[PDB]
């Protein structure tokens, strides 16, 4: 036989036996990649903390050339080492802040936006597109607002993450097609006199600032496709799939719309128990670096499953079932962990958190319209989604 493949499989709404029998018997393992690189992939809860905690096990070096890849770069490859660009700039701290979802009007902004996209699915009739028609458009509407740029110009941005998102063995022609064209918008954006709010009204203001004169324009523009690109994808993506695991729990469903003030702690269980994430989070060593039963060579491939620690029984005991009391709850993988933990958590729960409580005061009665297996998962992409979530109430 060959050696073992990643990823085991796109399915979002189950995970496979196979995790935890690898977990058990070989929580370090070595497997291969679409591109035909080994790689070491780490599965128990200790050892992705252990992983994702050791900077030795760098994100960067991910991008060199001649390095064993994980899949084809979909960007430059100093874009890689996006937030440590953004930091070395002195721009950390004003990116974290507008990106909050504490912004005066935010939330309600996306409660309204909830609450306008569904009453147009009732009117329309069942059945309705949760992902297409709901979690996507919800999760759009959010960035543009976040990023201060105009509502309309959301959809053709979203429509660039079908490919800028893939997971490829090779690079893909149309990813950088869309990169440019991308970079344009958001550096026409900086120009523009209109844009004075969100993080590109932020950026605008400092990008004139006598301190950030030597940042460059191209870092101004990438910062707003990389947050527009991440935060959307991550949030609708996630969205979505936490609808279908929420559904197919009616018990909680019920217990959610009997009592929303529980709706955070839910979110937090459909958070580690999601699946959004297609692939391990990439990491290349730096050094030889002991790891479980594995001494991982510097210049190899390690691969840290969430799935595999958010599973992880020694950690969550009872891990497939959605417990709104744990003594650690937040102490999921869901975001990452360590110097490239995510910086839009805050607003991703509260994109996730809004979006069910709108749904499910509006649809409370809210099913698949189609049998589970029915649902069409995208295949070679960062993210495990269904093509279309159909659904009636
Ligand atoms: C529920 C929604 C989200 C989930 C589950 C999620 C998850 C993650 C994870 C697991 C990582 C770690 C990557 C790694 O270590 O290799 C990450 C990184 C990142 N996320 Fe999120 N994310 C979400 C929403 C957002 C949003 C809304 C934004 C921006 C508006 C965002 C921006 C980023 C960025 C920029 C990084 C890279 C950070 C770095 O390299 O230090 N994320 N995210
Ligand atoms: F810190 C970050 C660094 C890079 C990106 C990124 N953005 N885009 C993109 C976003 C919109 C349209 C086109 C492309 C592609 C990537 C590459 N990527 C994917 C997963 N990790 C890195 C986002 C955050």
């Amino acid at each position: 036989t060959v050696l073992l493949e990643v990823p085991f499989s796109a399915r979002g709404d189950r995970i496979p036996d196979a995790v935890a029998e690898l977990r058990t018997r070989e929580p370090i393992r070595k497997v291969r990649t679409i591109t035909g690189a080994e790689a070491w992939l780490v599965s128990s809860y200790a050892l992705c903390t252990q992983v994702l905690e050791d900077r030795r096990f760098s994100m960067k070096e991910t991008a060199a050339a001649g390095a064993p890849r994980l899949n084809a770069l979909t960007v430059p490859p100093e874009v890689v080492n996006n937030m440590g660009n953004i930091a070395d700039a002195g721009l950390r701290k004003a990116v974290m802040k507008a990106i909050t979802p504490k912004a005066p009007g935010l939330e309600q902004f996306l409660r309204d936006t909830a609450n306008s996209l569904l009453d147009n699915l009732i009117t329309e009739g069942a059945p309705a597109d949760l992902r297409n028609d709901f979690a996507d458009p919800l999760a759009t509407a959010l960035h543009c607002k976040v990023l201060g740029i105009p509502q309309e110009d959301g959809p053709k941005l979203f429509r660039s993450l079908s490919i800028a998102f893939m997971s490829s063995a090779d690079p893909i022609p149309a990813a950088k097609i869309n990169w440019d064209r991308d970079i344009e918008y958001m550096a026409g954006i900086l120009e523009n006199p209109n844009i004075t709010t969100g993080l590109m009204g932020e950026l605008s203001r400092l990008r004139k600032d006598p301190a950030y004169s030597h940042v460059s324009d191209e870092l101004f523009a990438t910062i707003g496709v990389t947050f527009f690109g991440a935060g959307v994808i991550s949030t609708g993506s996630f969205l979505t799939t936490a609808l279908i695991s929420l559904i197919q729990r009616p018990q909680l469903r019920n217990l959610l719309h009997e009592k929303p003030e529980l709706i955070p702690a839910g979110v937090e269980e459909l958070l580690r128990i999601n699946l959004s994430f297609a692939d391990g989070l990439p990491r290349l060593a730096t050094a030889d670096i002991q790891v479980g039963d594995v001494l991982v060579r510097k210049g190899e491939l390690v691969l840290v499953l969430l799935e595999g620690a958010n599973f992880d029984p020694e950690h969550f005991p009872n891990p497939g079932s959605i417990e709104l009391d744990r003594p650690n709850p937040t102490s999921h993988l869901a975001f990452g962990r360590g110097q490239h933990f995510c910086p839009g958590s805050a607003l991703g729960r509260r994109h996730a958190q809004i979006g069910i409580e709108a749904l499910l005061k509006k649809m409370p009665g809210v099913d698949l319209a189609v049998p589970i297996d029915q649902l069409v998962w995208r295949t070679r992409f960062q993210r495990r989604i269904p093509e279309r979530l159909p659904v009636l109430w």
